């Protein structure tokens, strides 16, 4: 049954794998209630820090009657919160996390490992509109956990400010089970379908009564072990971010899990987006349902110390229910019994763990990690500080993005860092002078513009690594990555540049140096402008200087694997395991590159006749001109003098010929949807009329210092 | 089974019925290639029509082999292709019609109905390509329809350009069935579901082979008579339309309807957007498969004559089928044998027509409309220009918006006109002077905001019909609306607003007059001024004078019914017959006044604590001031102090209680959605924030004045 379109009806409908161009257009500027002068920036700076932080030091203590505080304090919850908010990155795809407060909206404010956490942010309200505009949901919400940290005792190693609100939900694939806490994604031995980060649809990273319900310690920590790898945590960084985190709160089932009402998405009006509500007793404090696991960790739950690992090696363990029938650990032998404090004032409890506590002392590298810990509890303070805060800021993009008093000076290896400035700028002249040294050095159109977009477009927008700063197309991996082809030149042309930046740098005027970073940049740029001359227009592409270059020491070798290409259609490149087909691959690549569907266009039409494809390869290349930059691609492609078909070989490749049955231009997937599909089309038609041309070059030269720029939060 | 975004997956998956907020951001501008300077009617007042006329008729004479043209003339094919893009109009919610060029874009160029005029639109890229931006697709595509009737020798009474492309489609309700051609859209004896406007989906109005594939001309009529109703034709117009058309060109089924390809949504991407590929013969020209009919009406498909008529009454009809099996009448007795040429040398055929046809001779009314041209062909002529004019330019729009040396200057009834200025505008001094007056006149700030939200708000986007120009909410029928209650005050209202009008007037310093439309649209800006102050806030709304006062004869009371809201969450009103519950008819409404989210979130807000509401209920008024202008409504919902419920009074209305278990406000779902669903709820949280309050009243203001100026085309 077709639906209303306020009800979510539409074209998908109709034809259900059809190519969705709304990723091209998420979150946009009309929904937006700040208006267009909003800069958050400059808004967060005005922010009083420390009375943030005593403002929301007194709503952990004042206790509410719709969700009364365990131990008369919210500070436990809150860090569950953040770390839920935070935890649903992933390494695959940089997508998840804490970065746009997206645990607010569908579908992560009803998943079920997010039960009651609608509740936890409700109770942040009063801190929200006291500080309005000057205080992101996103930035709130993390820094809400960060201040339940030091209030309970845990001085943590910093943070920093800047997560912009947005309005509609970032749409992620999550993975393809249609029905709650559902697995489809496993294979081979356990091979954990890509890009996923979690064993089932609704979780964070694991299952805590062990895989797929079964509470086998051993097994579950292979489960811990993997998933936490894929949002960026090694194992020591892993159990200290398990010991420290549980040193905190409780988890919740009071009874049956069948008493609890439905998912806030799915909530009646009246509860006011608030979901999970309980009918079991009063619903709330005494009688919480959250998870339906009923464990309570230390005798400490609002103080840091390390009750956590010693209750852990200081008891034995056997397996029990929850009053909601859930799988936990208690103590043997009736050990500890009425050690552990209840809640809301009731008589003490006995020791408990979950399944996966336990990992953290049956599996033989856990135990080791933890062991030692359990005697050097200061190991462990540290140890959790870092990746708490590696946690938190994961997806902060570049340092320069961290705002607020609170942010250390100290350079960490994860946040890939490039160095300052360390001497002047080219001015205007030096660039000009830079481009005709780089004309004559006989790189190619071709060569130059490829080496450009290779290193700039390894950004995505996601988790904001990557990117043309730094100058690590020079370095490994980057330099090594088929797409970029070693085998093809690319050293040849490094070389080239290197020459150029000595040269110029040894006989600078006075006190100005060149990064080798700004001049792969500038050489695009260069060619570029080469290339709109031959085509007979006279325009000057903009760049901004200031790309520092990293070395192989202050690069993460493994953490830049995630960022290789495995596919770019930009180039016409398409290697091997990609989830979908060449066309949906090109526009979640232009996802990530924050390009909007004209840029897209553009980008390709450009890209193809200056020569930037793959190997050089002849697909898509509409044109008689060499290294030219026309908009050709675009009015051969509107040629119905052309007649396509699948090649003979059938490679993935298409052949348009004439008239006379002769094979005039070839294409992959990637360069024919532009003719296929409707919307697309309608570009096409924009950029293949004949007063197009000024406005093609125009729009491409701004699309390219879009994706030139898009790593410098340094000069924004 | 879930699925990658890039493919169609999202939120809408897991709660199937929630809340669509893409209604409010259609065609974003990210996704628009031309940029913001963009003003289409600066460039389509460039245009050499002449030549572009010329340009046409060339592309209507040089047939191409991909498709090559019957009887070497693609006219009738693209007044076809005209009549699709203008006949998906329909009067109940004023969505389809011609006037965004939707027939390029999903669903509307895959629809069965529309097969074939992929390729009748490829043929005109050349006129596009020549003429760039500076003529829409929009535009071109009726156009086009409106040069072949010229072209083969009828003169039209005129055209007017305007119609500004989009680059996504409008999303739209077509109907409930899943399947193409279904139907499950009647009830009762055969009362056609509201909106629609079509007897199957995907179809434009009626079956050519009669109701639900029977053959019966006398009950086709009935379907043709309410069809055609619903898009504004009564009963000679929709004579006219038909022979007209069938005057021209011939119907295609050549051979089996199953050697058909894919719709074009589904084809390949080789084919470049077209579809319906046939395996039958050649697939095109002599071996065409479009309809599975069969026909040529005339035996001059390419010139304007009586032919159609005279072929009608001229013969005596029989059934029979076409070549691909479908239904059409042919003559009886061998008569006209071989007068009718072959579309590609062929010999030539008998005479034949549709059941839909056989309508015209068959029904009643239709026989005696019919007759009476069978010998007066100069009325049909005169009927036909006045009809198809309509047709093409139904949503158009107020006239103002109507462009090019081709518009006629005769006012048209349907057209909703309104006088010209005919005196001089109030300047600052007497539009201040007049706030001062209406202030003093006794009426409340409740009743003036009402009013003049009850007439600006009548427009709706779809169309561009209605709005406060004209002052009809004074005339029939917008004066005796529900919504509008002439039982409550409003003829109160009216007459002191005529009073000031005359007072003004008859004191006016030299020659300048205020229109009674303008006055009541200036109350409402005083009023709101008025609660600025009252909420300690000082600001002077924008108002812009130049609306005249239509009169009840140039009102077509018949016509203005389609716009009596049967629902508007604005004024929390909700009349019965709705199709979905209120807060889904608060989007749709949002929608039709081209509302964004944070506009329609503020208007709400800003409205309720006015007093705009219907009846003046209590419904929504989070304030304990009267007619003052705050925030308030925001606040009080993020009030967790406060429990809501269903009423007791089962009657979807909710009370929400205090700490003593006392009602302290009452609301509808209209009013609670903003507090439940998560994004809206997000937007109130701006607005409900402590440093909010001065925006709150800007952003109100900017909205108010948005939704008073909506049908000023005649001021940009
Ligand atoms: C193996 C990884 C983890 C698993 C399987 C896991 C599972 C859980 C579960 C099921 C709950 C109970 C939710 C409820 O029903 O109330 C919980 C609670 C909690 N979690 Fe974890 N968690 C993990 C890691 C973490 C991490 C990394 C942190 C933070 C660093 C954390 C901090 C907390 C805190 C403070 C609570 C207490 C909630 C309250 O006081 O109301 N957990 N965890
Ligand atoms: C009772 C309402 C109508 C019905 C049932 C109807 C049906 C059809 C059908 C089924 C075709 C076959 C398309 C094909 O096989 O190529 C056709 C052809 C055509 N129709 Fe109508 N139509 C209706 C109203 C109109 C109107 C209002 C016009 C415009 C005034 C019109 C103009 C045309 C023209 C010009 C063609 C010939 C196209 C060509 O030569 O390729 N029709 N009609
Ligand atoms: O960012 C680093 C680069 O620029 C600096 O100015 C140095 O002089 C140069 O040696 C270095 O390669």
């Amino acid at each position: 049954h077709m639906k209303y379109p306020v009800e979510g009806g539409g074209n998908q409908d109709w034809w259900p794998n059809r190519l969705n161009l709304k990723v091209l257009h998420q979150n946009p500027a009309v929904a937006d209630p700040m208006g267009a002068a909003f800069d958050y920036a400059a808004e967060v700076a005005t922010i009083d820090v420390d009375a943030l932080t005593r403002d929301i030091e007194e709503v952990m203590t004042t206790s509410q009657p719709w969700w009364p505080a365990d131990y008369g304090h919210y500070g436990p919850l809150f860090i569950r919160m953040a770390w839920h908010a935070a935890g649903t990155y992933r390494i695959h795809d940089g997508r998840g996390g804490a970065g746009g407060g997206m645990q607010r909206f569908a579908p992560l404010n009803s998943w079920p490992s997010n039960a009651s956490l609608d509740k936890a942010r409700r109770l942040l309200w009063p801190v929200k509109k006291k500080y309005g505009k000057k205080l992101s949901w996103a930035d709130l919400i993390v820094f809400a956990g960060n201040c339940a940290l030091e209030s309970m005792g845990f001085k943590t190693f910093g943070f920093g400010f800047g997560r912009v609100d947005q309005w509609e939900p970032d749409e992620v694939y999550w993975g393809k089970e249609a029905t709650w806490l559902g697995d489809e994604r496993y294979s081979g031995k356990r091979d954990l379908e890509n890009p996923l980060a979690a064993v089932q649809m609704g979780l964070i990273y694991v299952n805590p009564e062990g895989p797929n319900g079964n509470p086998d310690p051993m097994a579950a920590a292979v489960d811990i072990r993997e998933t936490f790898r894929r949002m960026a945590m090694n194992d020591v960084e892993t159990a200290a971010l398990i010991v420290g985190g549980h040193t905190f709160g409780k988890t919740h089932g009071a009874g049956p899990a069948d008493l609890v009402g439905p998912e806030p998405e799915a909530a009646p009006l009246e509860q006011m987006g608030l979901g999970w509500k309980s009918s079991y007793g009063t619903g709330t404090g005494k009688d919480a349902i959250t998870s339906g696991i009923e464990v309570v960790w230390t005798n400490t739950p609002t103080k840091w110390d390390n009750s956590f690992l010693e209750i852990l090696y200081g008891y034995e363990w056997e397996l029990t229910k929850s009053p909601a029938g859930a799988w936990q650990y208690t103590a043997k032998d009736g050990a500890g019994a009425g050690t552990i404090p209840d809640p809301f004032g009731g008589p003490g409890r006995s020791p408990t763990m979950l399944a996966t506590d336990l990992s953290l002392r049956v599996d033989p590298i856990y135990e080791r990690i933890t062991r030692r810990w359990l005697e050097h509890p200061e190991e462990l303070a540290d140890e959790f500080a870092k990746a708490w805060y590696k946690l938190i800021h994961r997806d902060m993009g570049p340092v320069a993005r961290y705002l607020g008093p609170l942010v250390p000076k100290q350079t960490l290896l994860w946040q890939d860092p490039v160095p300052a400035v360390s001497h002047d700028l080219v001015g205007e002249a030096e660039i000009a002078s830079l481009k005709s040294q780089i004309r004559a050095s006989g790189l190619t159109v071709s060569q130059l513009v490829s080496t450009a977009w290779a290193a700039a477009s390894s950004f995505r927008g996601s988790d904001k690594r990557g990117g043309a700063n730094g100058g690590r197309i020079r370095l490994q991996p980057q330099v090594g990555w088929e797409v970029n082809d070693p085998d093809g030149d690319l050293r040849k042309v490094i070389r080239t540049l290197e020459e150029i930046q000595e040269s110029f740098n040894s006989a600078a005027p006075g006190n100005i140096k060149v990064s080798f970073a700004d001049l792969v940049v500038l050489g695009g740029c260069a060619a570029i402008e080469k290339a709109a001359k031959a085509a007979g227009h006279n325009i000057t592409v903009p760049f901004t200087p200031g790309r520092t270059d990293a070395s192989q020491e202050q690069t993460d070798v493994e953490s830049f694997a995630v960022l290789e290409p495995k596919a770019d259609g930009f180039r016409n490149y398409l290697g091997k395991g990609n989830p979908l087909p060449a066309e949906y691959m090109l526009l979640d690549k232009a996802n990530l590159l924050t390009l909007s569907a004209p840029e897209m266009t553009v980008l390709v039409g450009g890209l193809r006749v200056l020569g930037a494809n793959y190997k050089r390869l002849p697909l898509g290349v509409f044109t008689e001109a060499s290294e030219s930059l026309t908009n050709d691609f675009f009015v051969n492609l509107l040629d119905m003098g052309i007649t396509w078909e699948p090649s003979p070989a059938d490679d993935g490749t298409y052949q348009g010929k004439d008239g006379s049955g002769k094979v005039k231009w070839t294409g992959s997937r990637v360069d024919l949807v532009f003719g296929s599909n409707s919307e697309l089309r309608a570009l096409v038609e924009v950029y293949g009329a004949d007063d197009a041309q000024p406005k093609f070059v125009q729009d491409f030269v701004a699309a390219w210092d879009k994706v030139m720029n898009l790593d410098r939060f340094d000069v924004r």
